[PDB]
């Protein structure tokens, strides 16, 4: 058969106009792409580009970087840097607009994109499911609104990404999230981050970086140790260098109820009974699939936990002509993952030379101030999977934190290895480059490394990484999921 | 027979400690090691612990961190930290007293190390060879003076390293080297930086971090392009980049005659007959081995050219007893090269399982502002011993330079590969974090890495080492010896 468009994607995110340039260029498919704003934006703020443009990894690691001079202009004192150091803070105004600017410049140039790719339109609005071949772009996420445009399409593709998670308690209207928290006018002088996830973490050092004059960040998590799921040994490091900083990190301890005062501050009651006032609490829950609009049941898609979408290794959808890519899915929510699942969706159905992405030994990051650098098992995990197991571990104060008075900057590196095989199984890094470090390190594992692999590379001297190349003596051993300290 | 030691280490460096010890602890031999002094110091520079620790790695990253706050102080402006920029100069005198507090810690540290080891003993003084199984301690360098010490041994270890070489100009005992530069108790206004090789590179940019008001520093080149023997477009960036942080650099320029002035500054007359006047000389005209007062003549061990000691794979000299590792040898001079050639020469005599140290395929850097993180083959020698070979480029303003200010700030990914293959012979990377990410590269080269396994690696987003998963077209060829735009 013959339609107006082969592929209309939903979603103009990281995935979606991965998908959607791939289909048009290589291919010179013809895509439309659907999505709710052209430029960044409170009233919604996703955009062209996707939350990892607008809202998301970009915005995010410009604030931390700018976080991060506070350590740096005090650092630099040590070395022979002098100053102002009196109440030395920071301007937000001009942090986020220059934060502003950029990511402007960023939905300029993916407009101009599509004005200079044959193929490839933009249609804004928000779109929903009619049938199989049937995509209805609305006014607004009411479905009972104007109807914008009708788009016929071969191929539907889902790529709408994920929204913040809220909590069920009173007071829940007056708290903000990530997606607030990029537009604030002033940068909080009592600040509450609740949770103990990515977000909760990488915020609280950006807002410990930005406070006033006299001003406090704490950060509560539910639970023992933030950052469940991580490299424990790396977790614990971590909870002791937020701490060090400055950052107040108050485990157990979770919100009930939220009232609103008069001057503006919000009154805050928690786990143990106390109550504290904060100028912004913001909500770091988690991010459930955003799918509950587009009305997957119309088209016979079906929708799982969380309103993700049920797909098989190839990102279809129970119907053949339609798939899912990215957050939606609620695989792996990052944005290196959602383009190699864009580009994978390409390759089959366009490509003809069909590709499912690779889930596993995928290295990710931590942007909190030390930033985390992980990829592969914990040790938790890899004792219950793998007969025995060996474990290394190194931990150094680098030579130039004795002059620059930071002497809790602690660099670490785990890792977890197949005693049977040597196989490395997981690497965990935390300190300063340990993100960029991370990188190269998930080449060699998918490559398959072993720990002889690293310590018979030469090192590279003098750097934080040289440390990989260093470790052959496992610290102790996991058999059969027993922590042993030596093999019987 | 049985004598006195099993090991005298003449050199107590990189390669020289890392022998002594593994033959002492692991082994329980009797070594002893002898080395010129044992705190770093003026008059003598080197000490124990050897160059990396006294009058190299160490204290030169400790000096290039510190001169990269100018950078990131001004960086930070634009992130919205405000403070007195004007005539804003750092404080040299502070940052050497820092400085030697951490290399006497470090001579302290190695100094209880022998106290607390059995077998193994330091001699302080002037050694040289006697015989095969002699080796003589004297009270100064020259052969005449007290004989302090005679050491009777199974095995010699050379480890005596390297020494600035100097130009046989008119007024070379007014310029200072590497050495002298640790200990100026003054940072120049006026610095001329002579050479284009690591040292030159490196310490130009120190100085030019730590200049006083209205400043400069020049570095002039006997050639056309800095740094030889590096990929050719990274050298070509970071001449633009040390030019646009200040550095002025001249090449195809080499001083003639030098005169010092009754003021205490230093006259010099260049290559095209001009006159300049500088506060500060230094000479990085390169490192000859350290080998003309061993007197390896006496114990019929083979000197090559610039007085370099002849070995095999296995470090062993023209006597089956005698052995040298590190500069001394002039293979590959750096600090883990050295380390790993004593490890292995511990393995080899004491271990009784020989090994040789891997010269091919090593990561190394330059610690330059920007900083450069290298492996493998440059684009020119993989032509001239391949059959087909593909360049893979990438350049790039990383987000944040936007807000920063500093626009110049370009990182340079290329990749070297056998098209037949596709194996990847050489890494070249410039930029931030560039010798930090290297070292998990070199990982994967000794593994053999192809061009297929950087690229099928799920990115870290956003991080300066991701483009190294994302080249996968070639720029250009290069087809037995010629270049060429496409395959025939
Ligand atoms: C604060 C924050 C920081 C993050 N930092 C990182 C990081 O540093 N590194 C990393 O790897 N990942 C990071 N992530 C995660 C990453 O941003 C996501 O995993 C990634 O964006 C997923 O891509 P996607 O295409 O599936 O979703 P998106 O890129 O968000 O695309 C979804 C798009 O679909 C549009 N849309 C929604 N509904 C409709 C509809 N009705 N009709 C049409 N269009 C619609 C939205 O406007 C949205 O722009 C971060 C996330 C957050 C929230
Ligand atoms: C300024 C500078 C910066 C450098 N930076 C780096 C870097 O960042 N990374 C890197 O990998 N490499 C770097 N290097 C090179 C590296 O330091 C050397 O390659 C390394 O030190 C070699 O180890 P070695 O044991 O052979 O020599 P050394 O470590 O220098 O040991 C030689 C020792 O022998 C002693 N000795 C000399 N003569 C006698 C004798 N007559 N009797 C007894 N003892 C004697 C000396 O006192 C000296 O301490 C740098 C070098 C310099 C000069
Ligand atoms: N790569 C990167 O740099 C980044 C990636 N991301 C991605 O986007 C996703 C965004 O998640 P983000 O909000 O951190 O949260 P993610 O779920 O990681 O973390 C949620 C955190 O909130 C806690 N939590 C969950 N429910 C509640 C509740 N009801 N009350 C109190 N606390 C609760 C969780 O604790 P508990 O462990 O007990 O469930 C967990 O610590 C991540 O999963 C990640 O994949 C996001 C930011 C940066
Ligand atoms: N890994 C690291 O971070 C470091 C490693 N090192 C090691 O120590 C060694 C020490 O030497 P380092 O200063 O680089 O210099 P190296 O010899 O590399 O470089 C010397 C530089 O000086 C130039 N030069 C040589 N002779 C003359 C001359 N007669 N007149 C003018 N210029 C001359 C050379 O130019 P040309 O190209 O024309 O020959 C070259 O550019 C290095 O080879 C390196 O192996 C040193 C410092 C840091
Ligand atoms: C018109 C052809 C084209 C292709 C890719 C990009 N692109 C892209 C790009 C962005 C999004 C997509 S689709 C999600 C595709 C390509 C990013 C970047 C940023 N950086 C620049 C230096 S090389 C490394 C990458 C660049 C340059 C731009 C234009
Ligand atoms: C007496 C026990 C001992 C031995 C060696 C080191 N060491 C050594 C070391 C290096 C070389 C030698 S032989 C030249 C001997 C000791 C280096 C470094 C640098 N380090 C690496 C580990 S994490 C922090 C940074 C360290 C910590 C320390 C303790
Ligand atoms: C000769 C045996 C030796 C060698 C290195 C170290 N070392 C070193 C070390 C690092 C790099 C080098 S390379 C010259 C040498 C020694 C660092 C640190 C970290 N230190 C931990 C205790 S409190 C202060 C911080 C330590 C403990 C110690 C002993
Ligand atoms: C296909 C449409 C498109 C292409 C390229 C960019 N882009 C981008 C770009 C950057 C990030 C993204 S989101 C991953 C998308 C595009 C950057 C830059 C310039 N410079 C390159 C080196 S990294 C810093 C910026 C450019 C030119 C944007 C959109």
């Amino acid at each position: 058969m013959s339609r107006a468009y082969d592929l209309v994607v939903l979603g103009a995110g990281s995935g979606g106009l991965e998908a959607g340039w791939n289909a048009a260029v290589t291919h010179k498919k013809k895509v439309a792409v659907v999505d709710v704003q052209a430029t960044h934006g409170p009233p919604l703020f996703a955009a062209l580009g996707g939350t990892c443009v607008n809202v998301g990894c970009v915005p995010k690691k410009l604030m931390v970087t700018g976080a991060q001079y506070m350590d740096l202009i005090r650092e630099s004192g040590g070395f022979g840097w002098e100053m102002d150091r009196e109440s030395l803070c920071p301007n937000w105004k001009t942090l986020i607009a220059a934060k502003n600017k950029v990511v402007n410049s960023i939905n300029e140039s993916y407009k101009s994109m599509f004005a200079d790719t044959e193929g490839l339109s933009f249609h804004m609005g928000f779109g929903a499911l009619q049938d199989a071949h049937t995509v209805v772009v609305r006014k607004s996420e009411d479905p009972h609104s104007d109807v914008l445009e009708t788009l016929d399409t071969e191929y539907i593709l889902i790529a709408t990404g994920s929204w913040p998670t809220r909590l069920g308690v009173p007071g829940d209207e007056f708290c903000i999230t990530s997606n607030e928290a990029f537009y604030l006018e002033d940068a909080p002088k009592r600040m509450l981050c609740v949770g103990g996830g990515y977000i909760a973490v990488e915020f609280a050092g950006i807002f410990n970086g930005y406070k006033p004059c006299g001003g406090y960040v704490d950060l509560c998590y539910r639970g023992d140790l933030i950052l469940r799921g991580f490299d424990t040994e790396v977790r614990k490091s971590l909870t002791k260098q937020l701490g060090a900083n400055g950052i107040r990190v108050r485990t157990n301890l979770n919100p009930t109820k939220i009232t609103k005062n008069e001057d503006g501050s919000n009154h805050v009651h928690f786990n143990d009974g106390t109550e504290e006032d904060y100028d912004q609490v913001m909500l770091a829950i988690g991010r459930v699939p955003r799918s509950q609009a587009l009305q997957l049941d119309k088209a016979g898609v079906r929708t799982g936990k969380n309103g993700a979408v049920q797909v098989d290794a190839y990102s279809k959808t129970s119907v053949d002509n339609i798939y899912a890519i990215g957050d939606v899915t609620n695989r792996v929510m990052l944005t290196p993952v959602a383009i190699n699942e864009g580009a994978a969706f390409v390759e089959t159905v366009f490509g003809g030379k069909p590709r499912a992405t690779d889930h596993t030994k995928v290295a990710c990051a931590v942007f909190s101030i030390p930033p985390i650098g992980t990829c592969g098992m914990t040790e938790e995990e890899a004792a219950k999977n793998y007969e025995t197991v060996a474990v290394y571990a190194s931990s150094f104060t680098p030579l130039m934190h004795n002059i620059s008075g930071s002497k809790h900057k602690e660099f670490m590196i785990r890792i977890i290895t197949n005693e049977s095989n040597g196989e490395v199984l997981g690497v965990h890094m935390l300190g300063d480059s340990a993100p960029e470090i991370i990188q190269s390190v998930g080449i060699c594992m998918k490559m398959g490394a072993k720990i002889s692999d690293f310590h018979s590379t030469i090192g590279v001297h003098p750097t934080s990484a040289e440390e990989l190349c260093s470790m052959r003596t496992p610290a102790y051993f996991y058999e059969s999921g027993k922590r042993v300290e030596k093999l019987s």
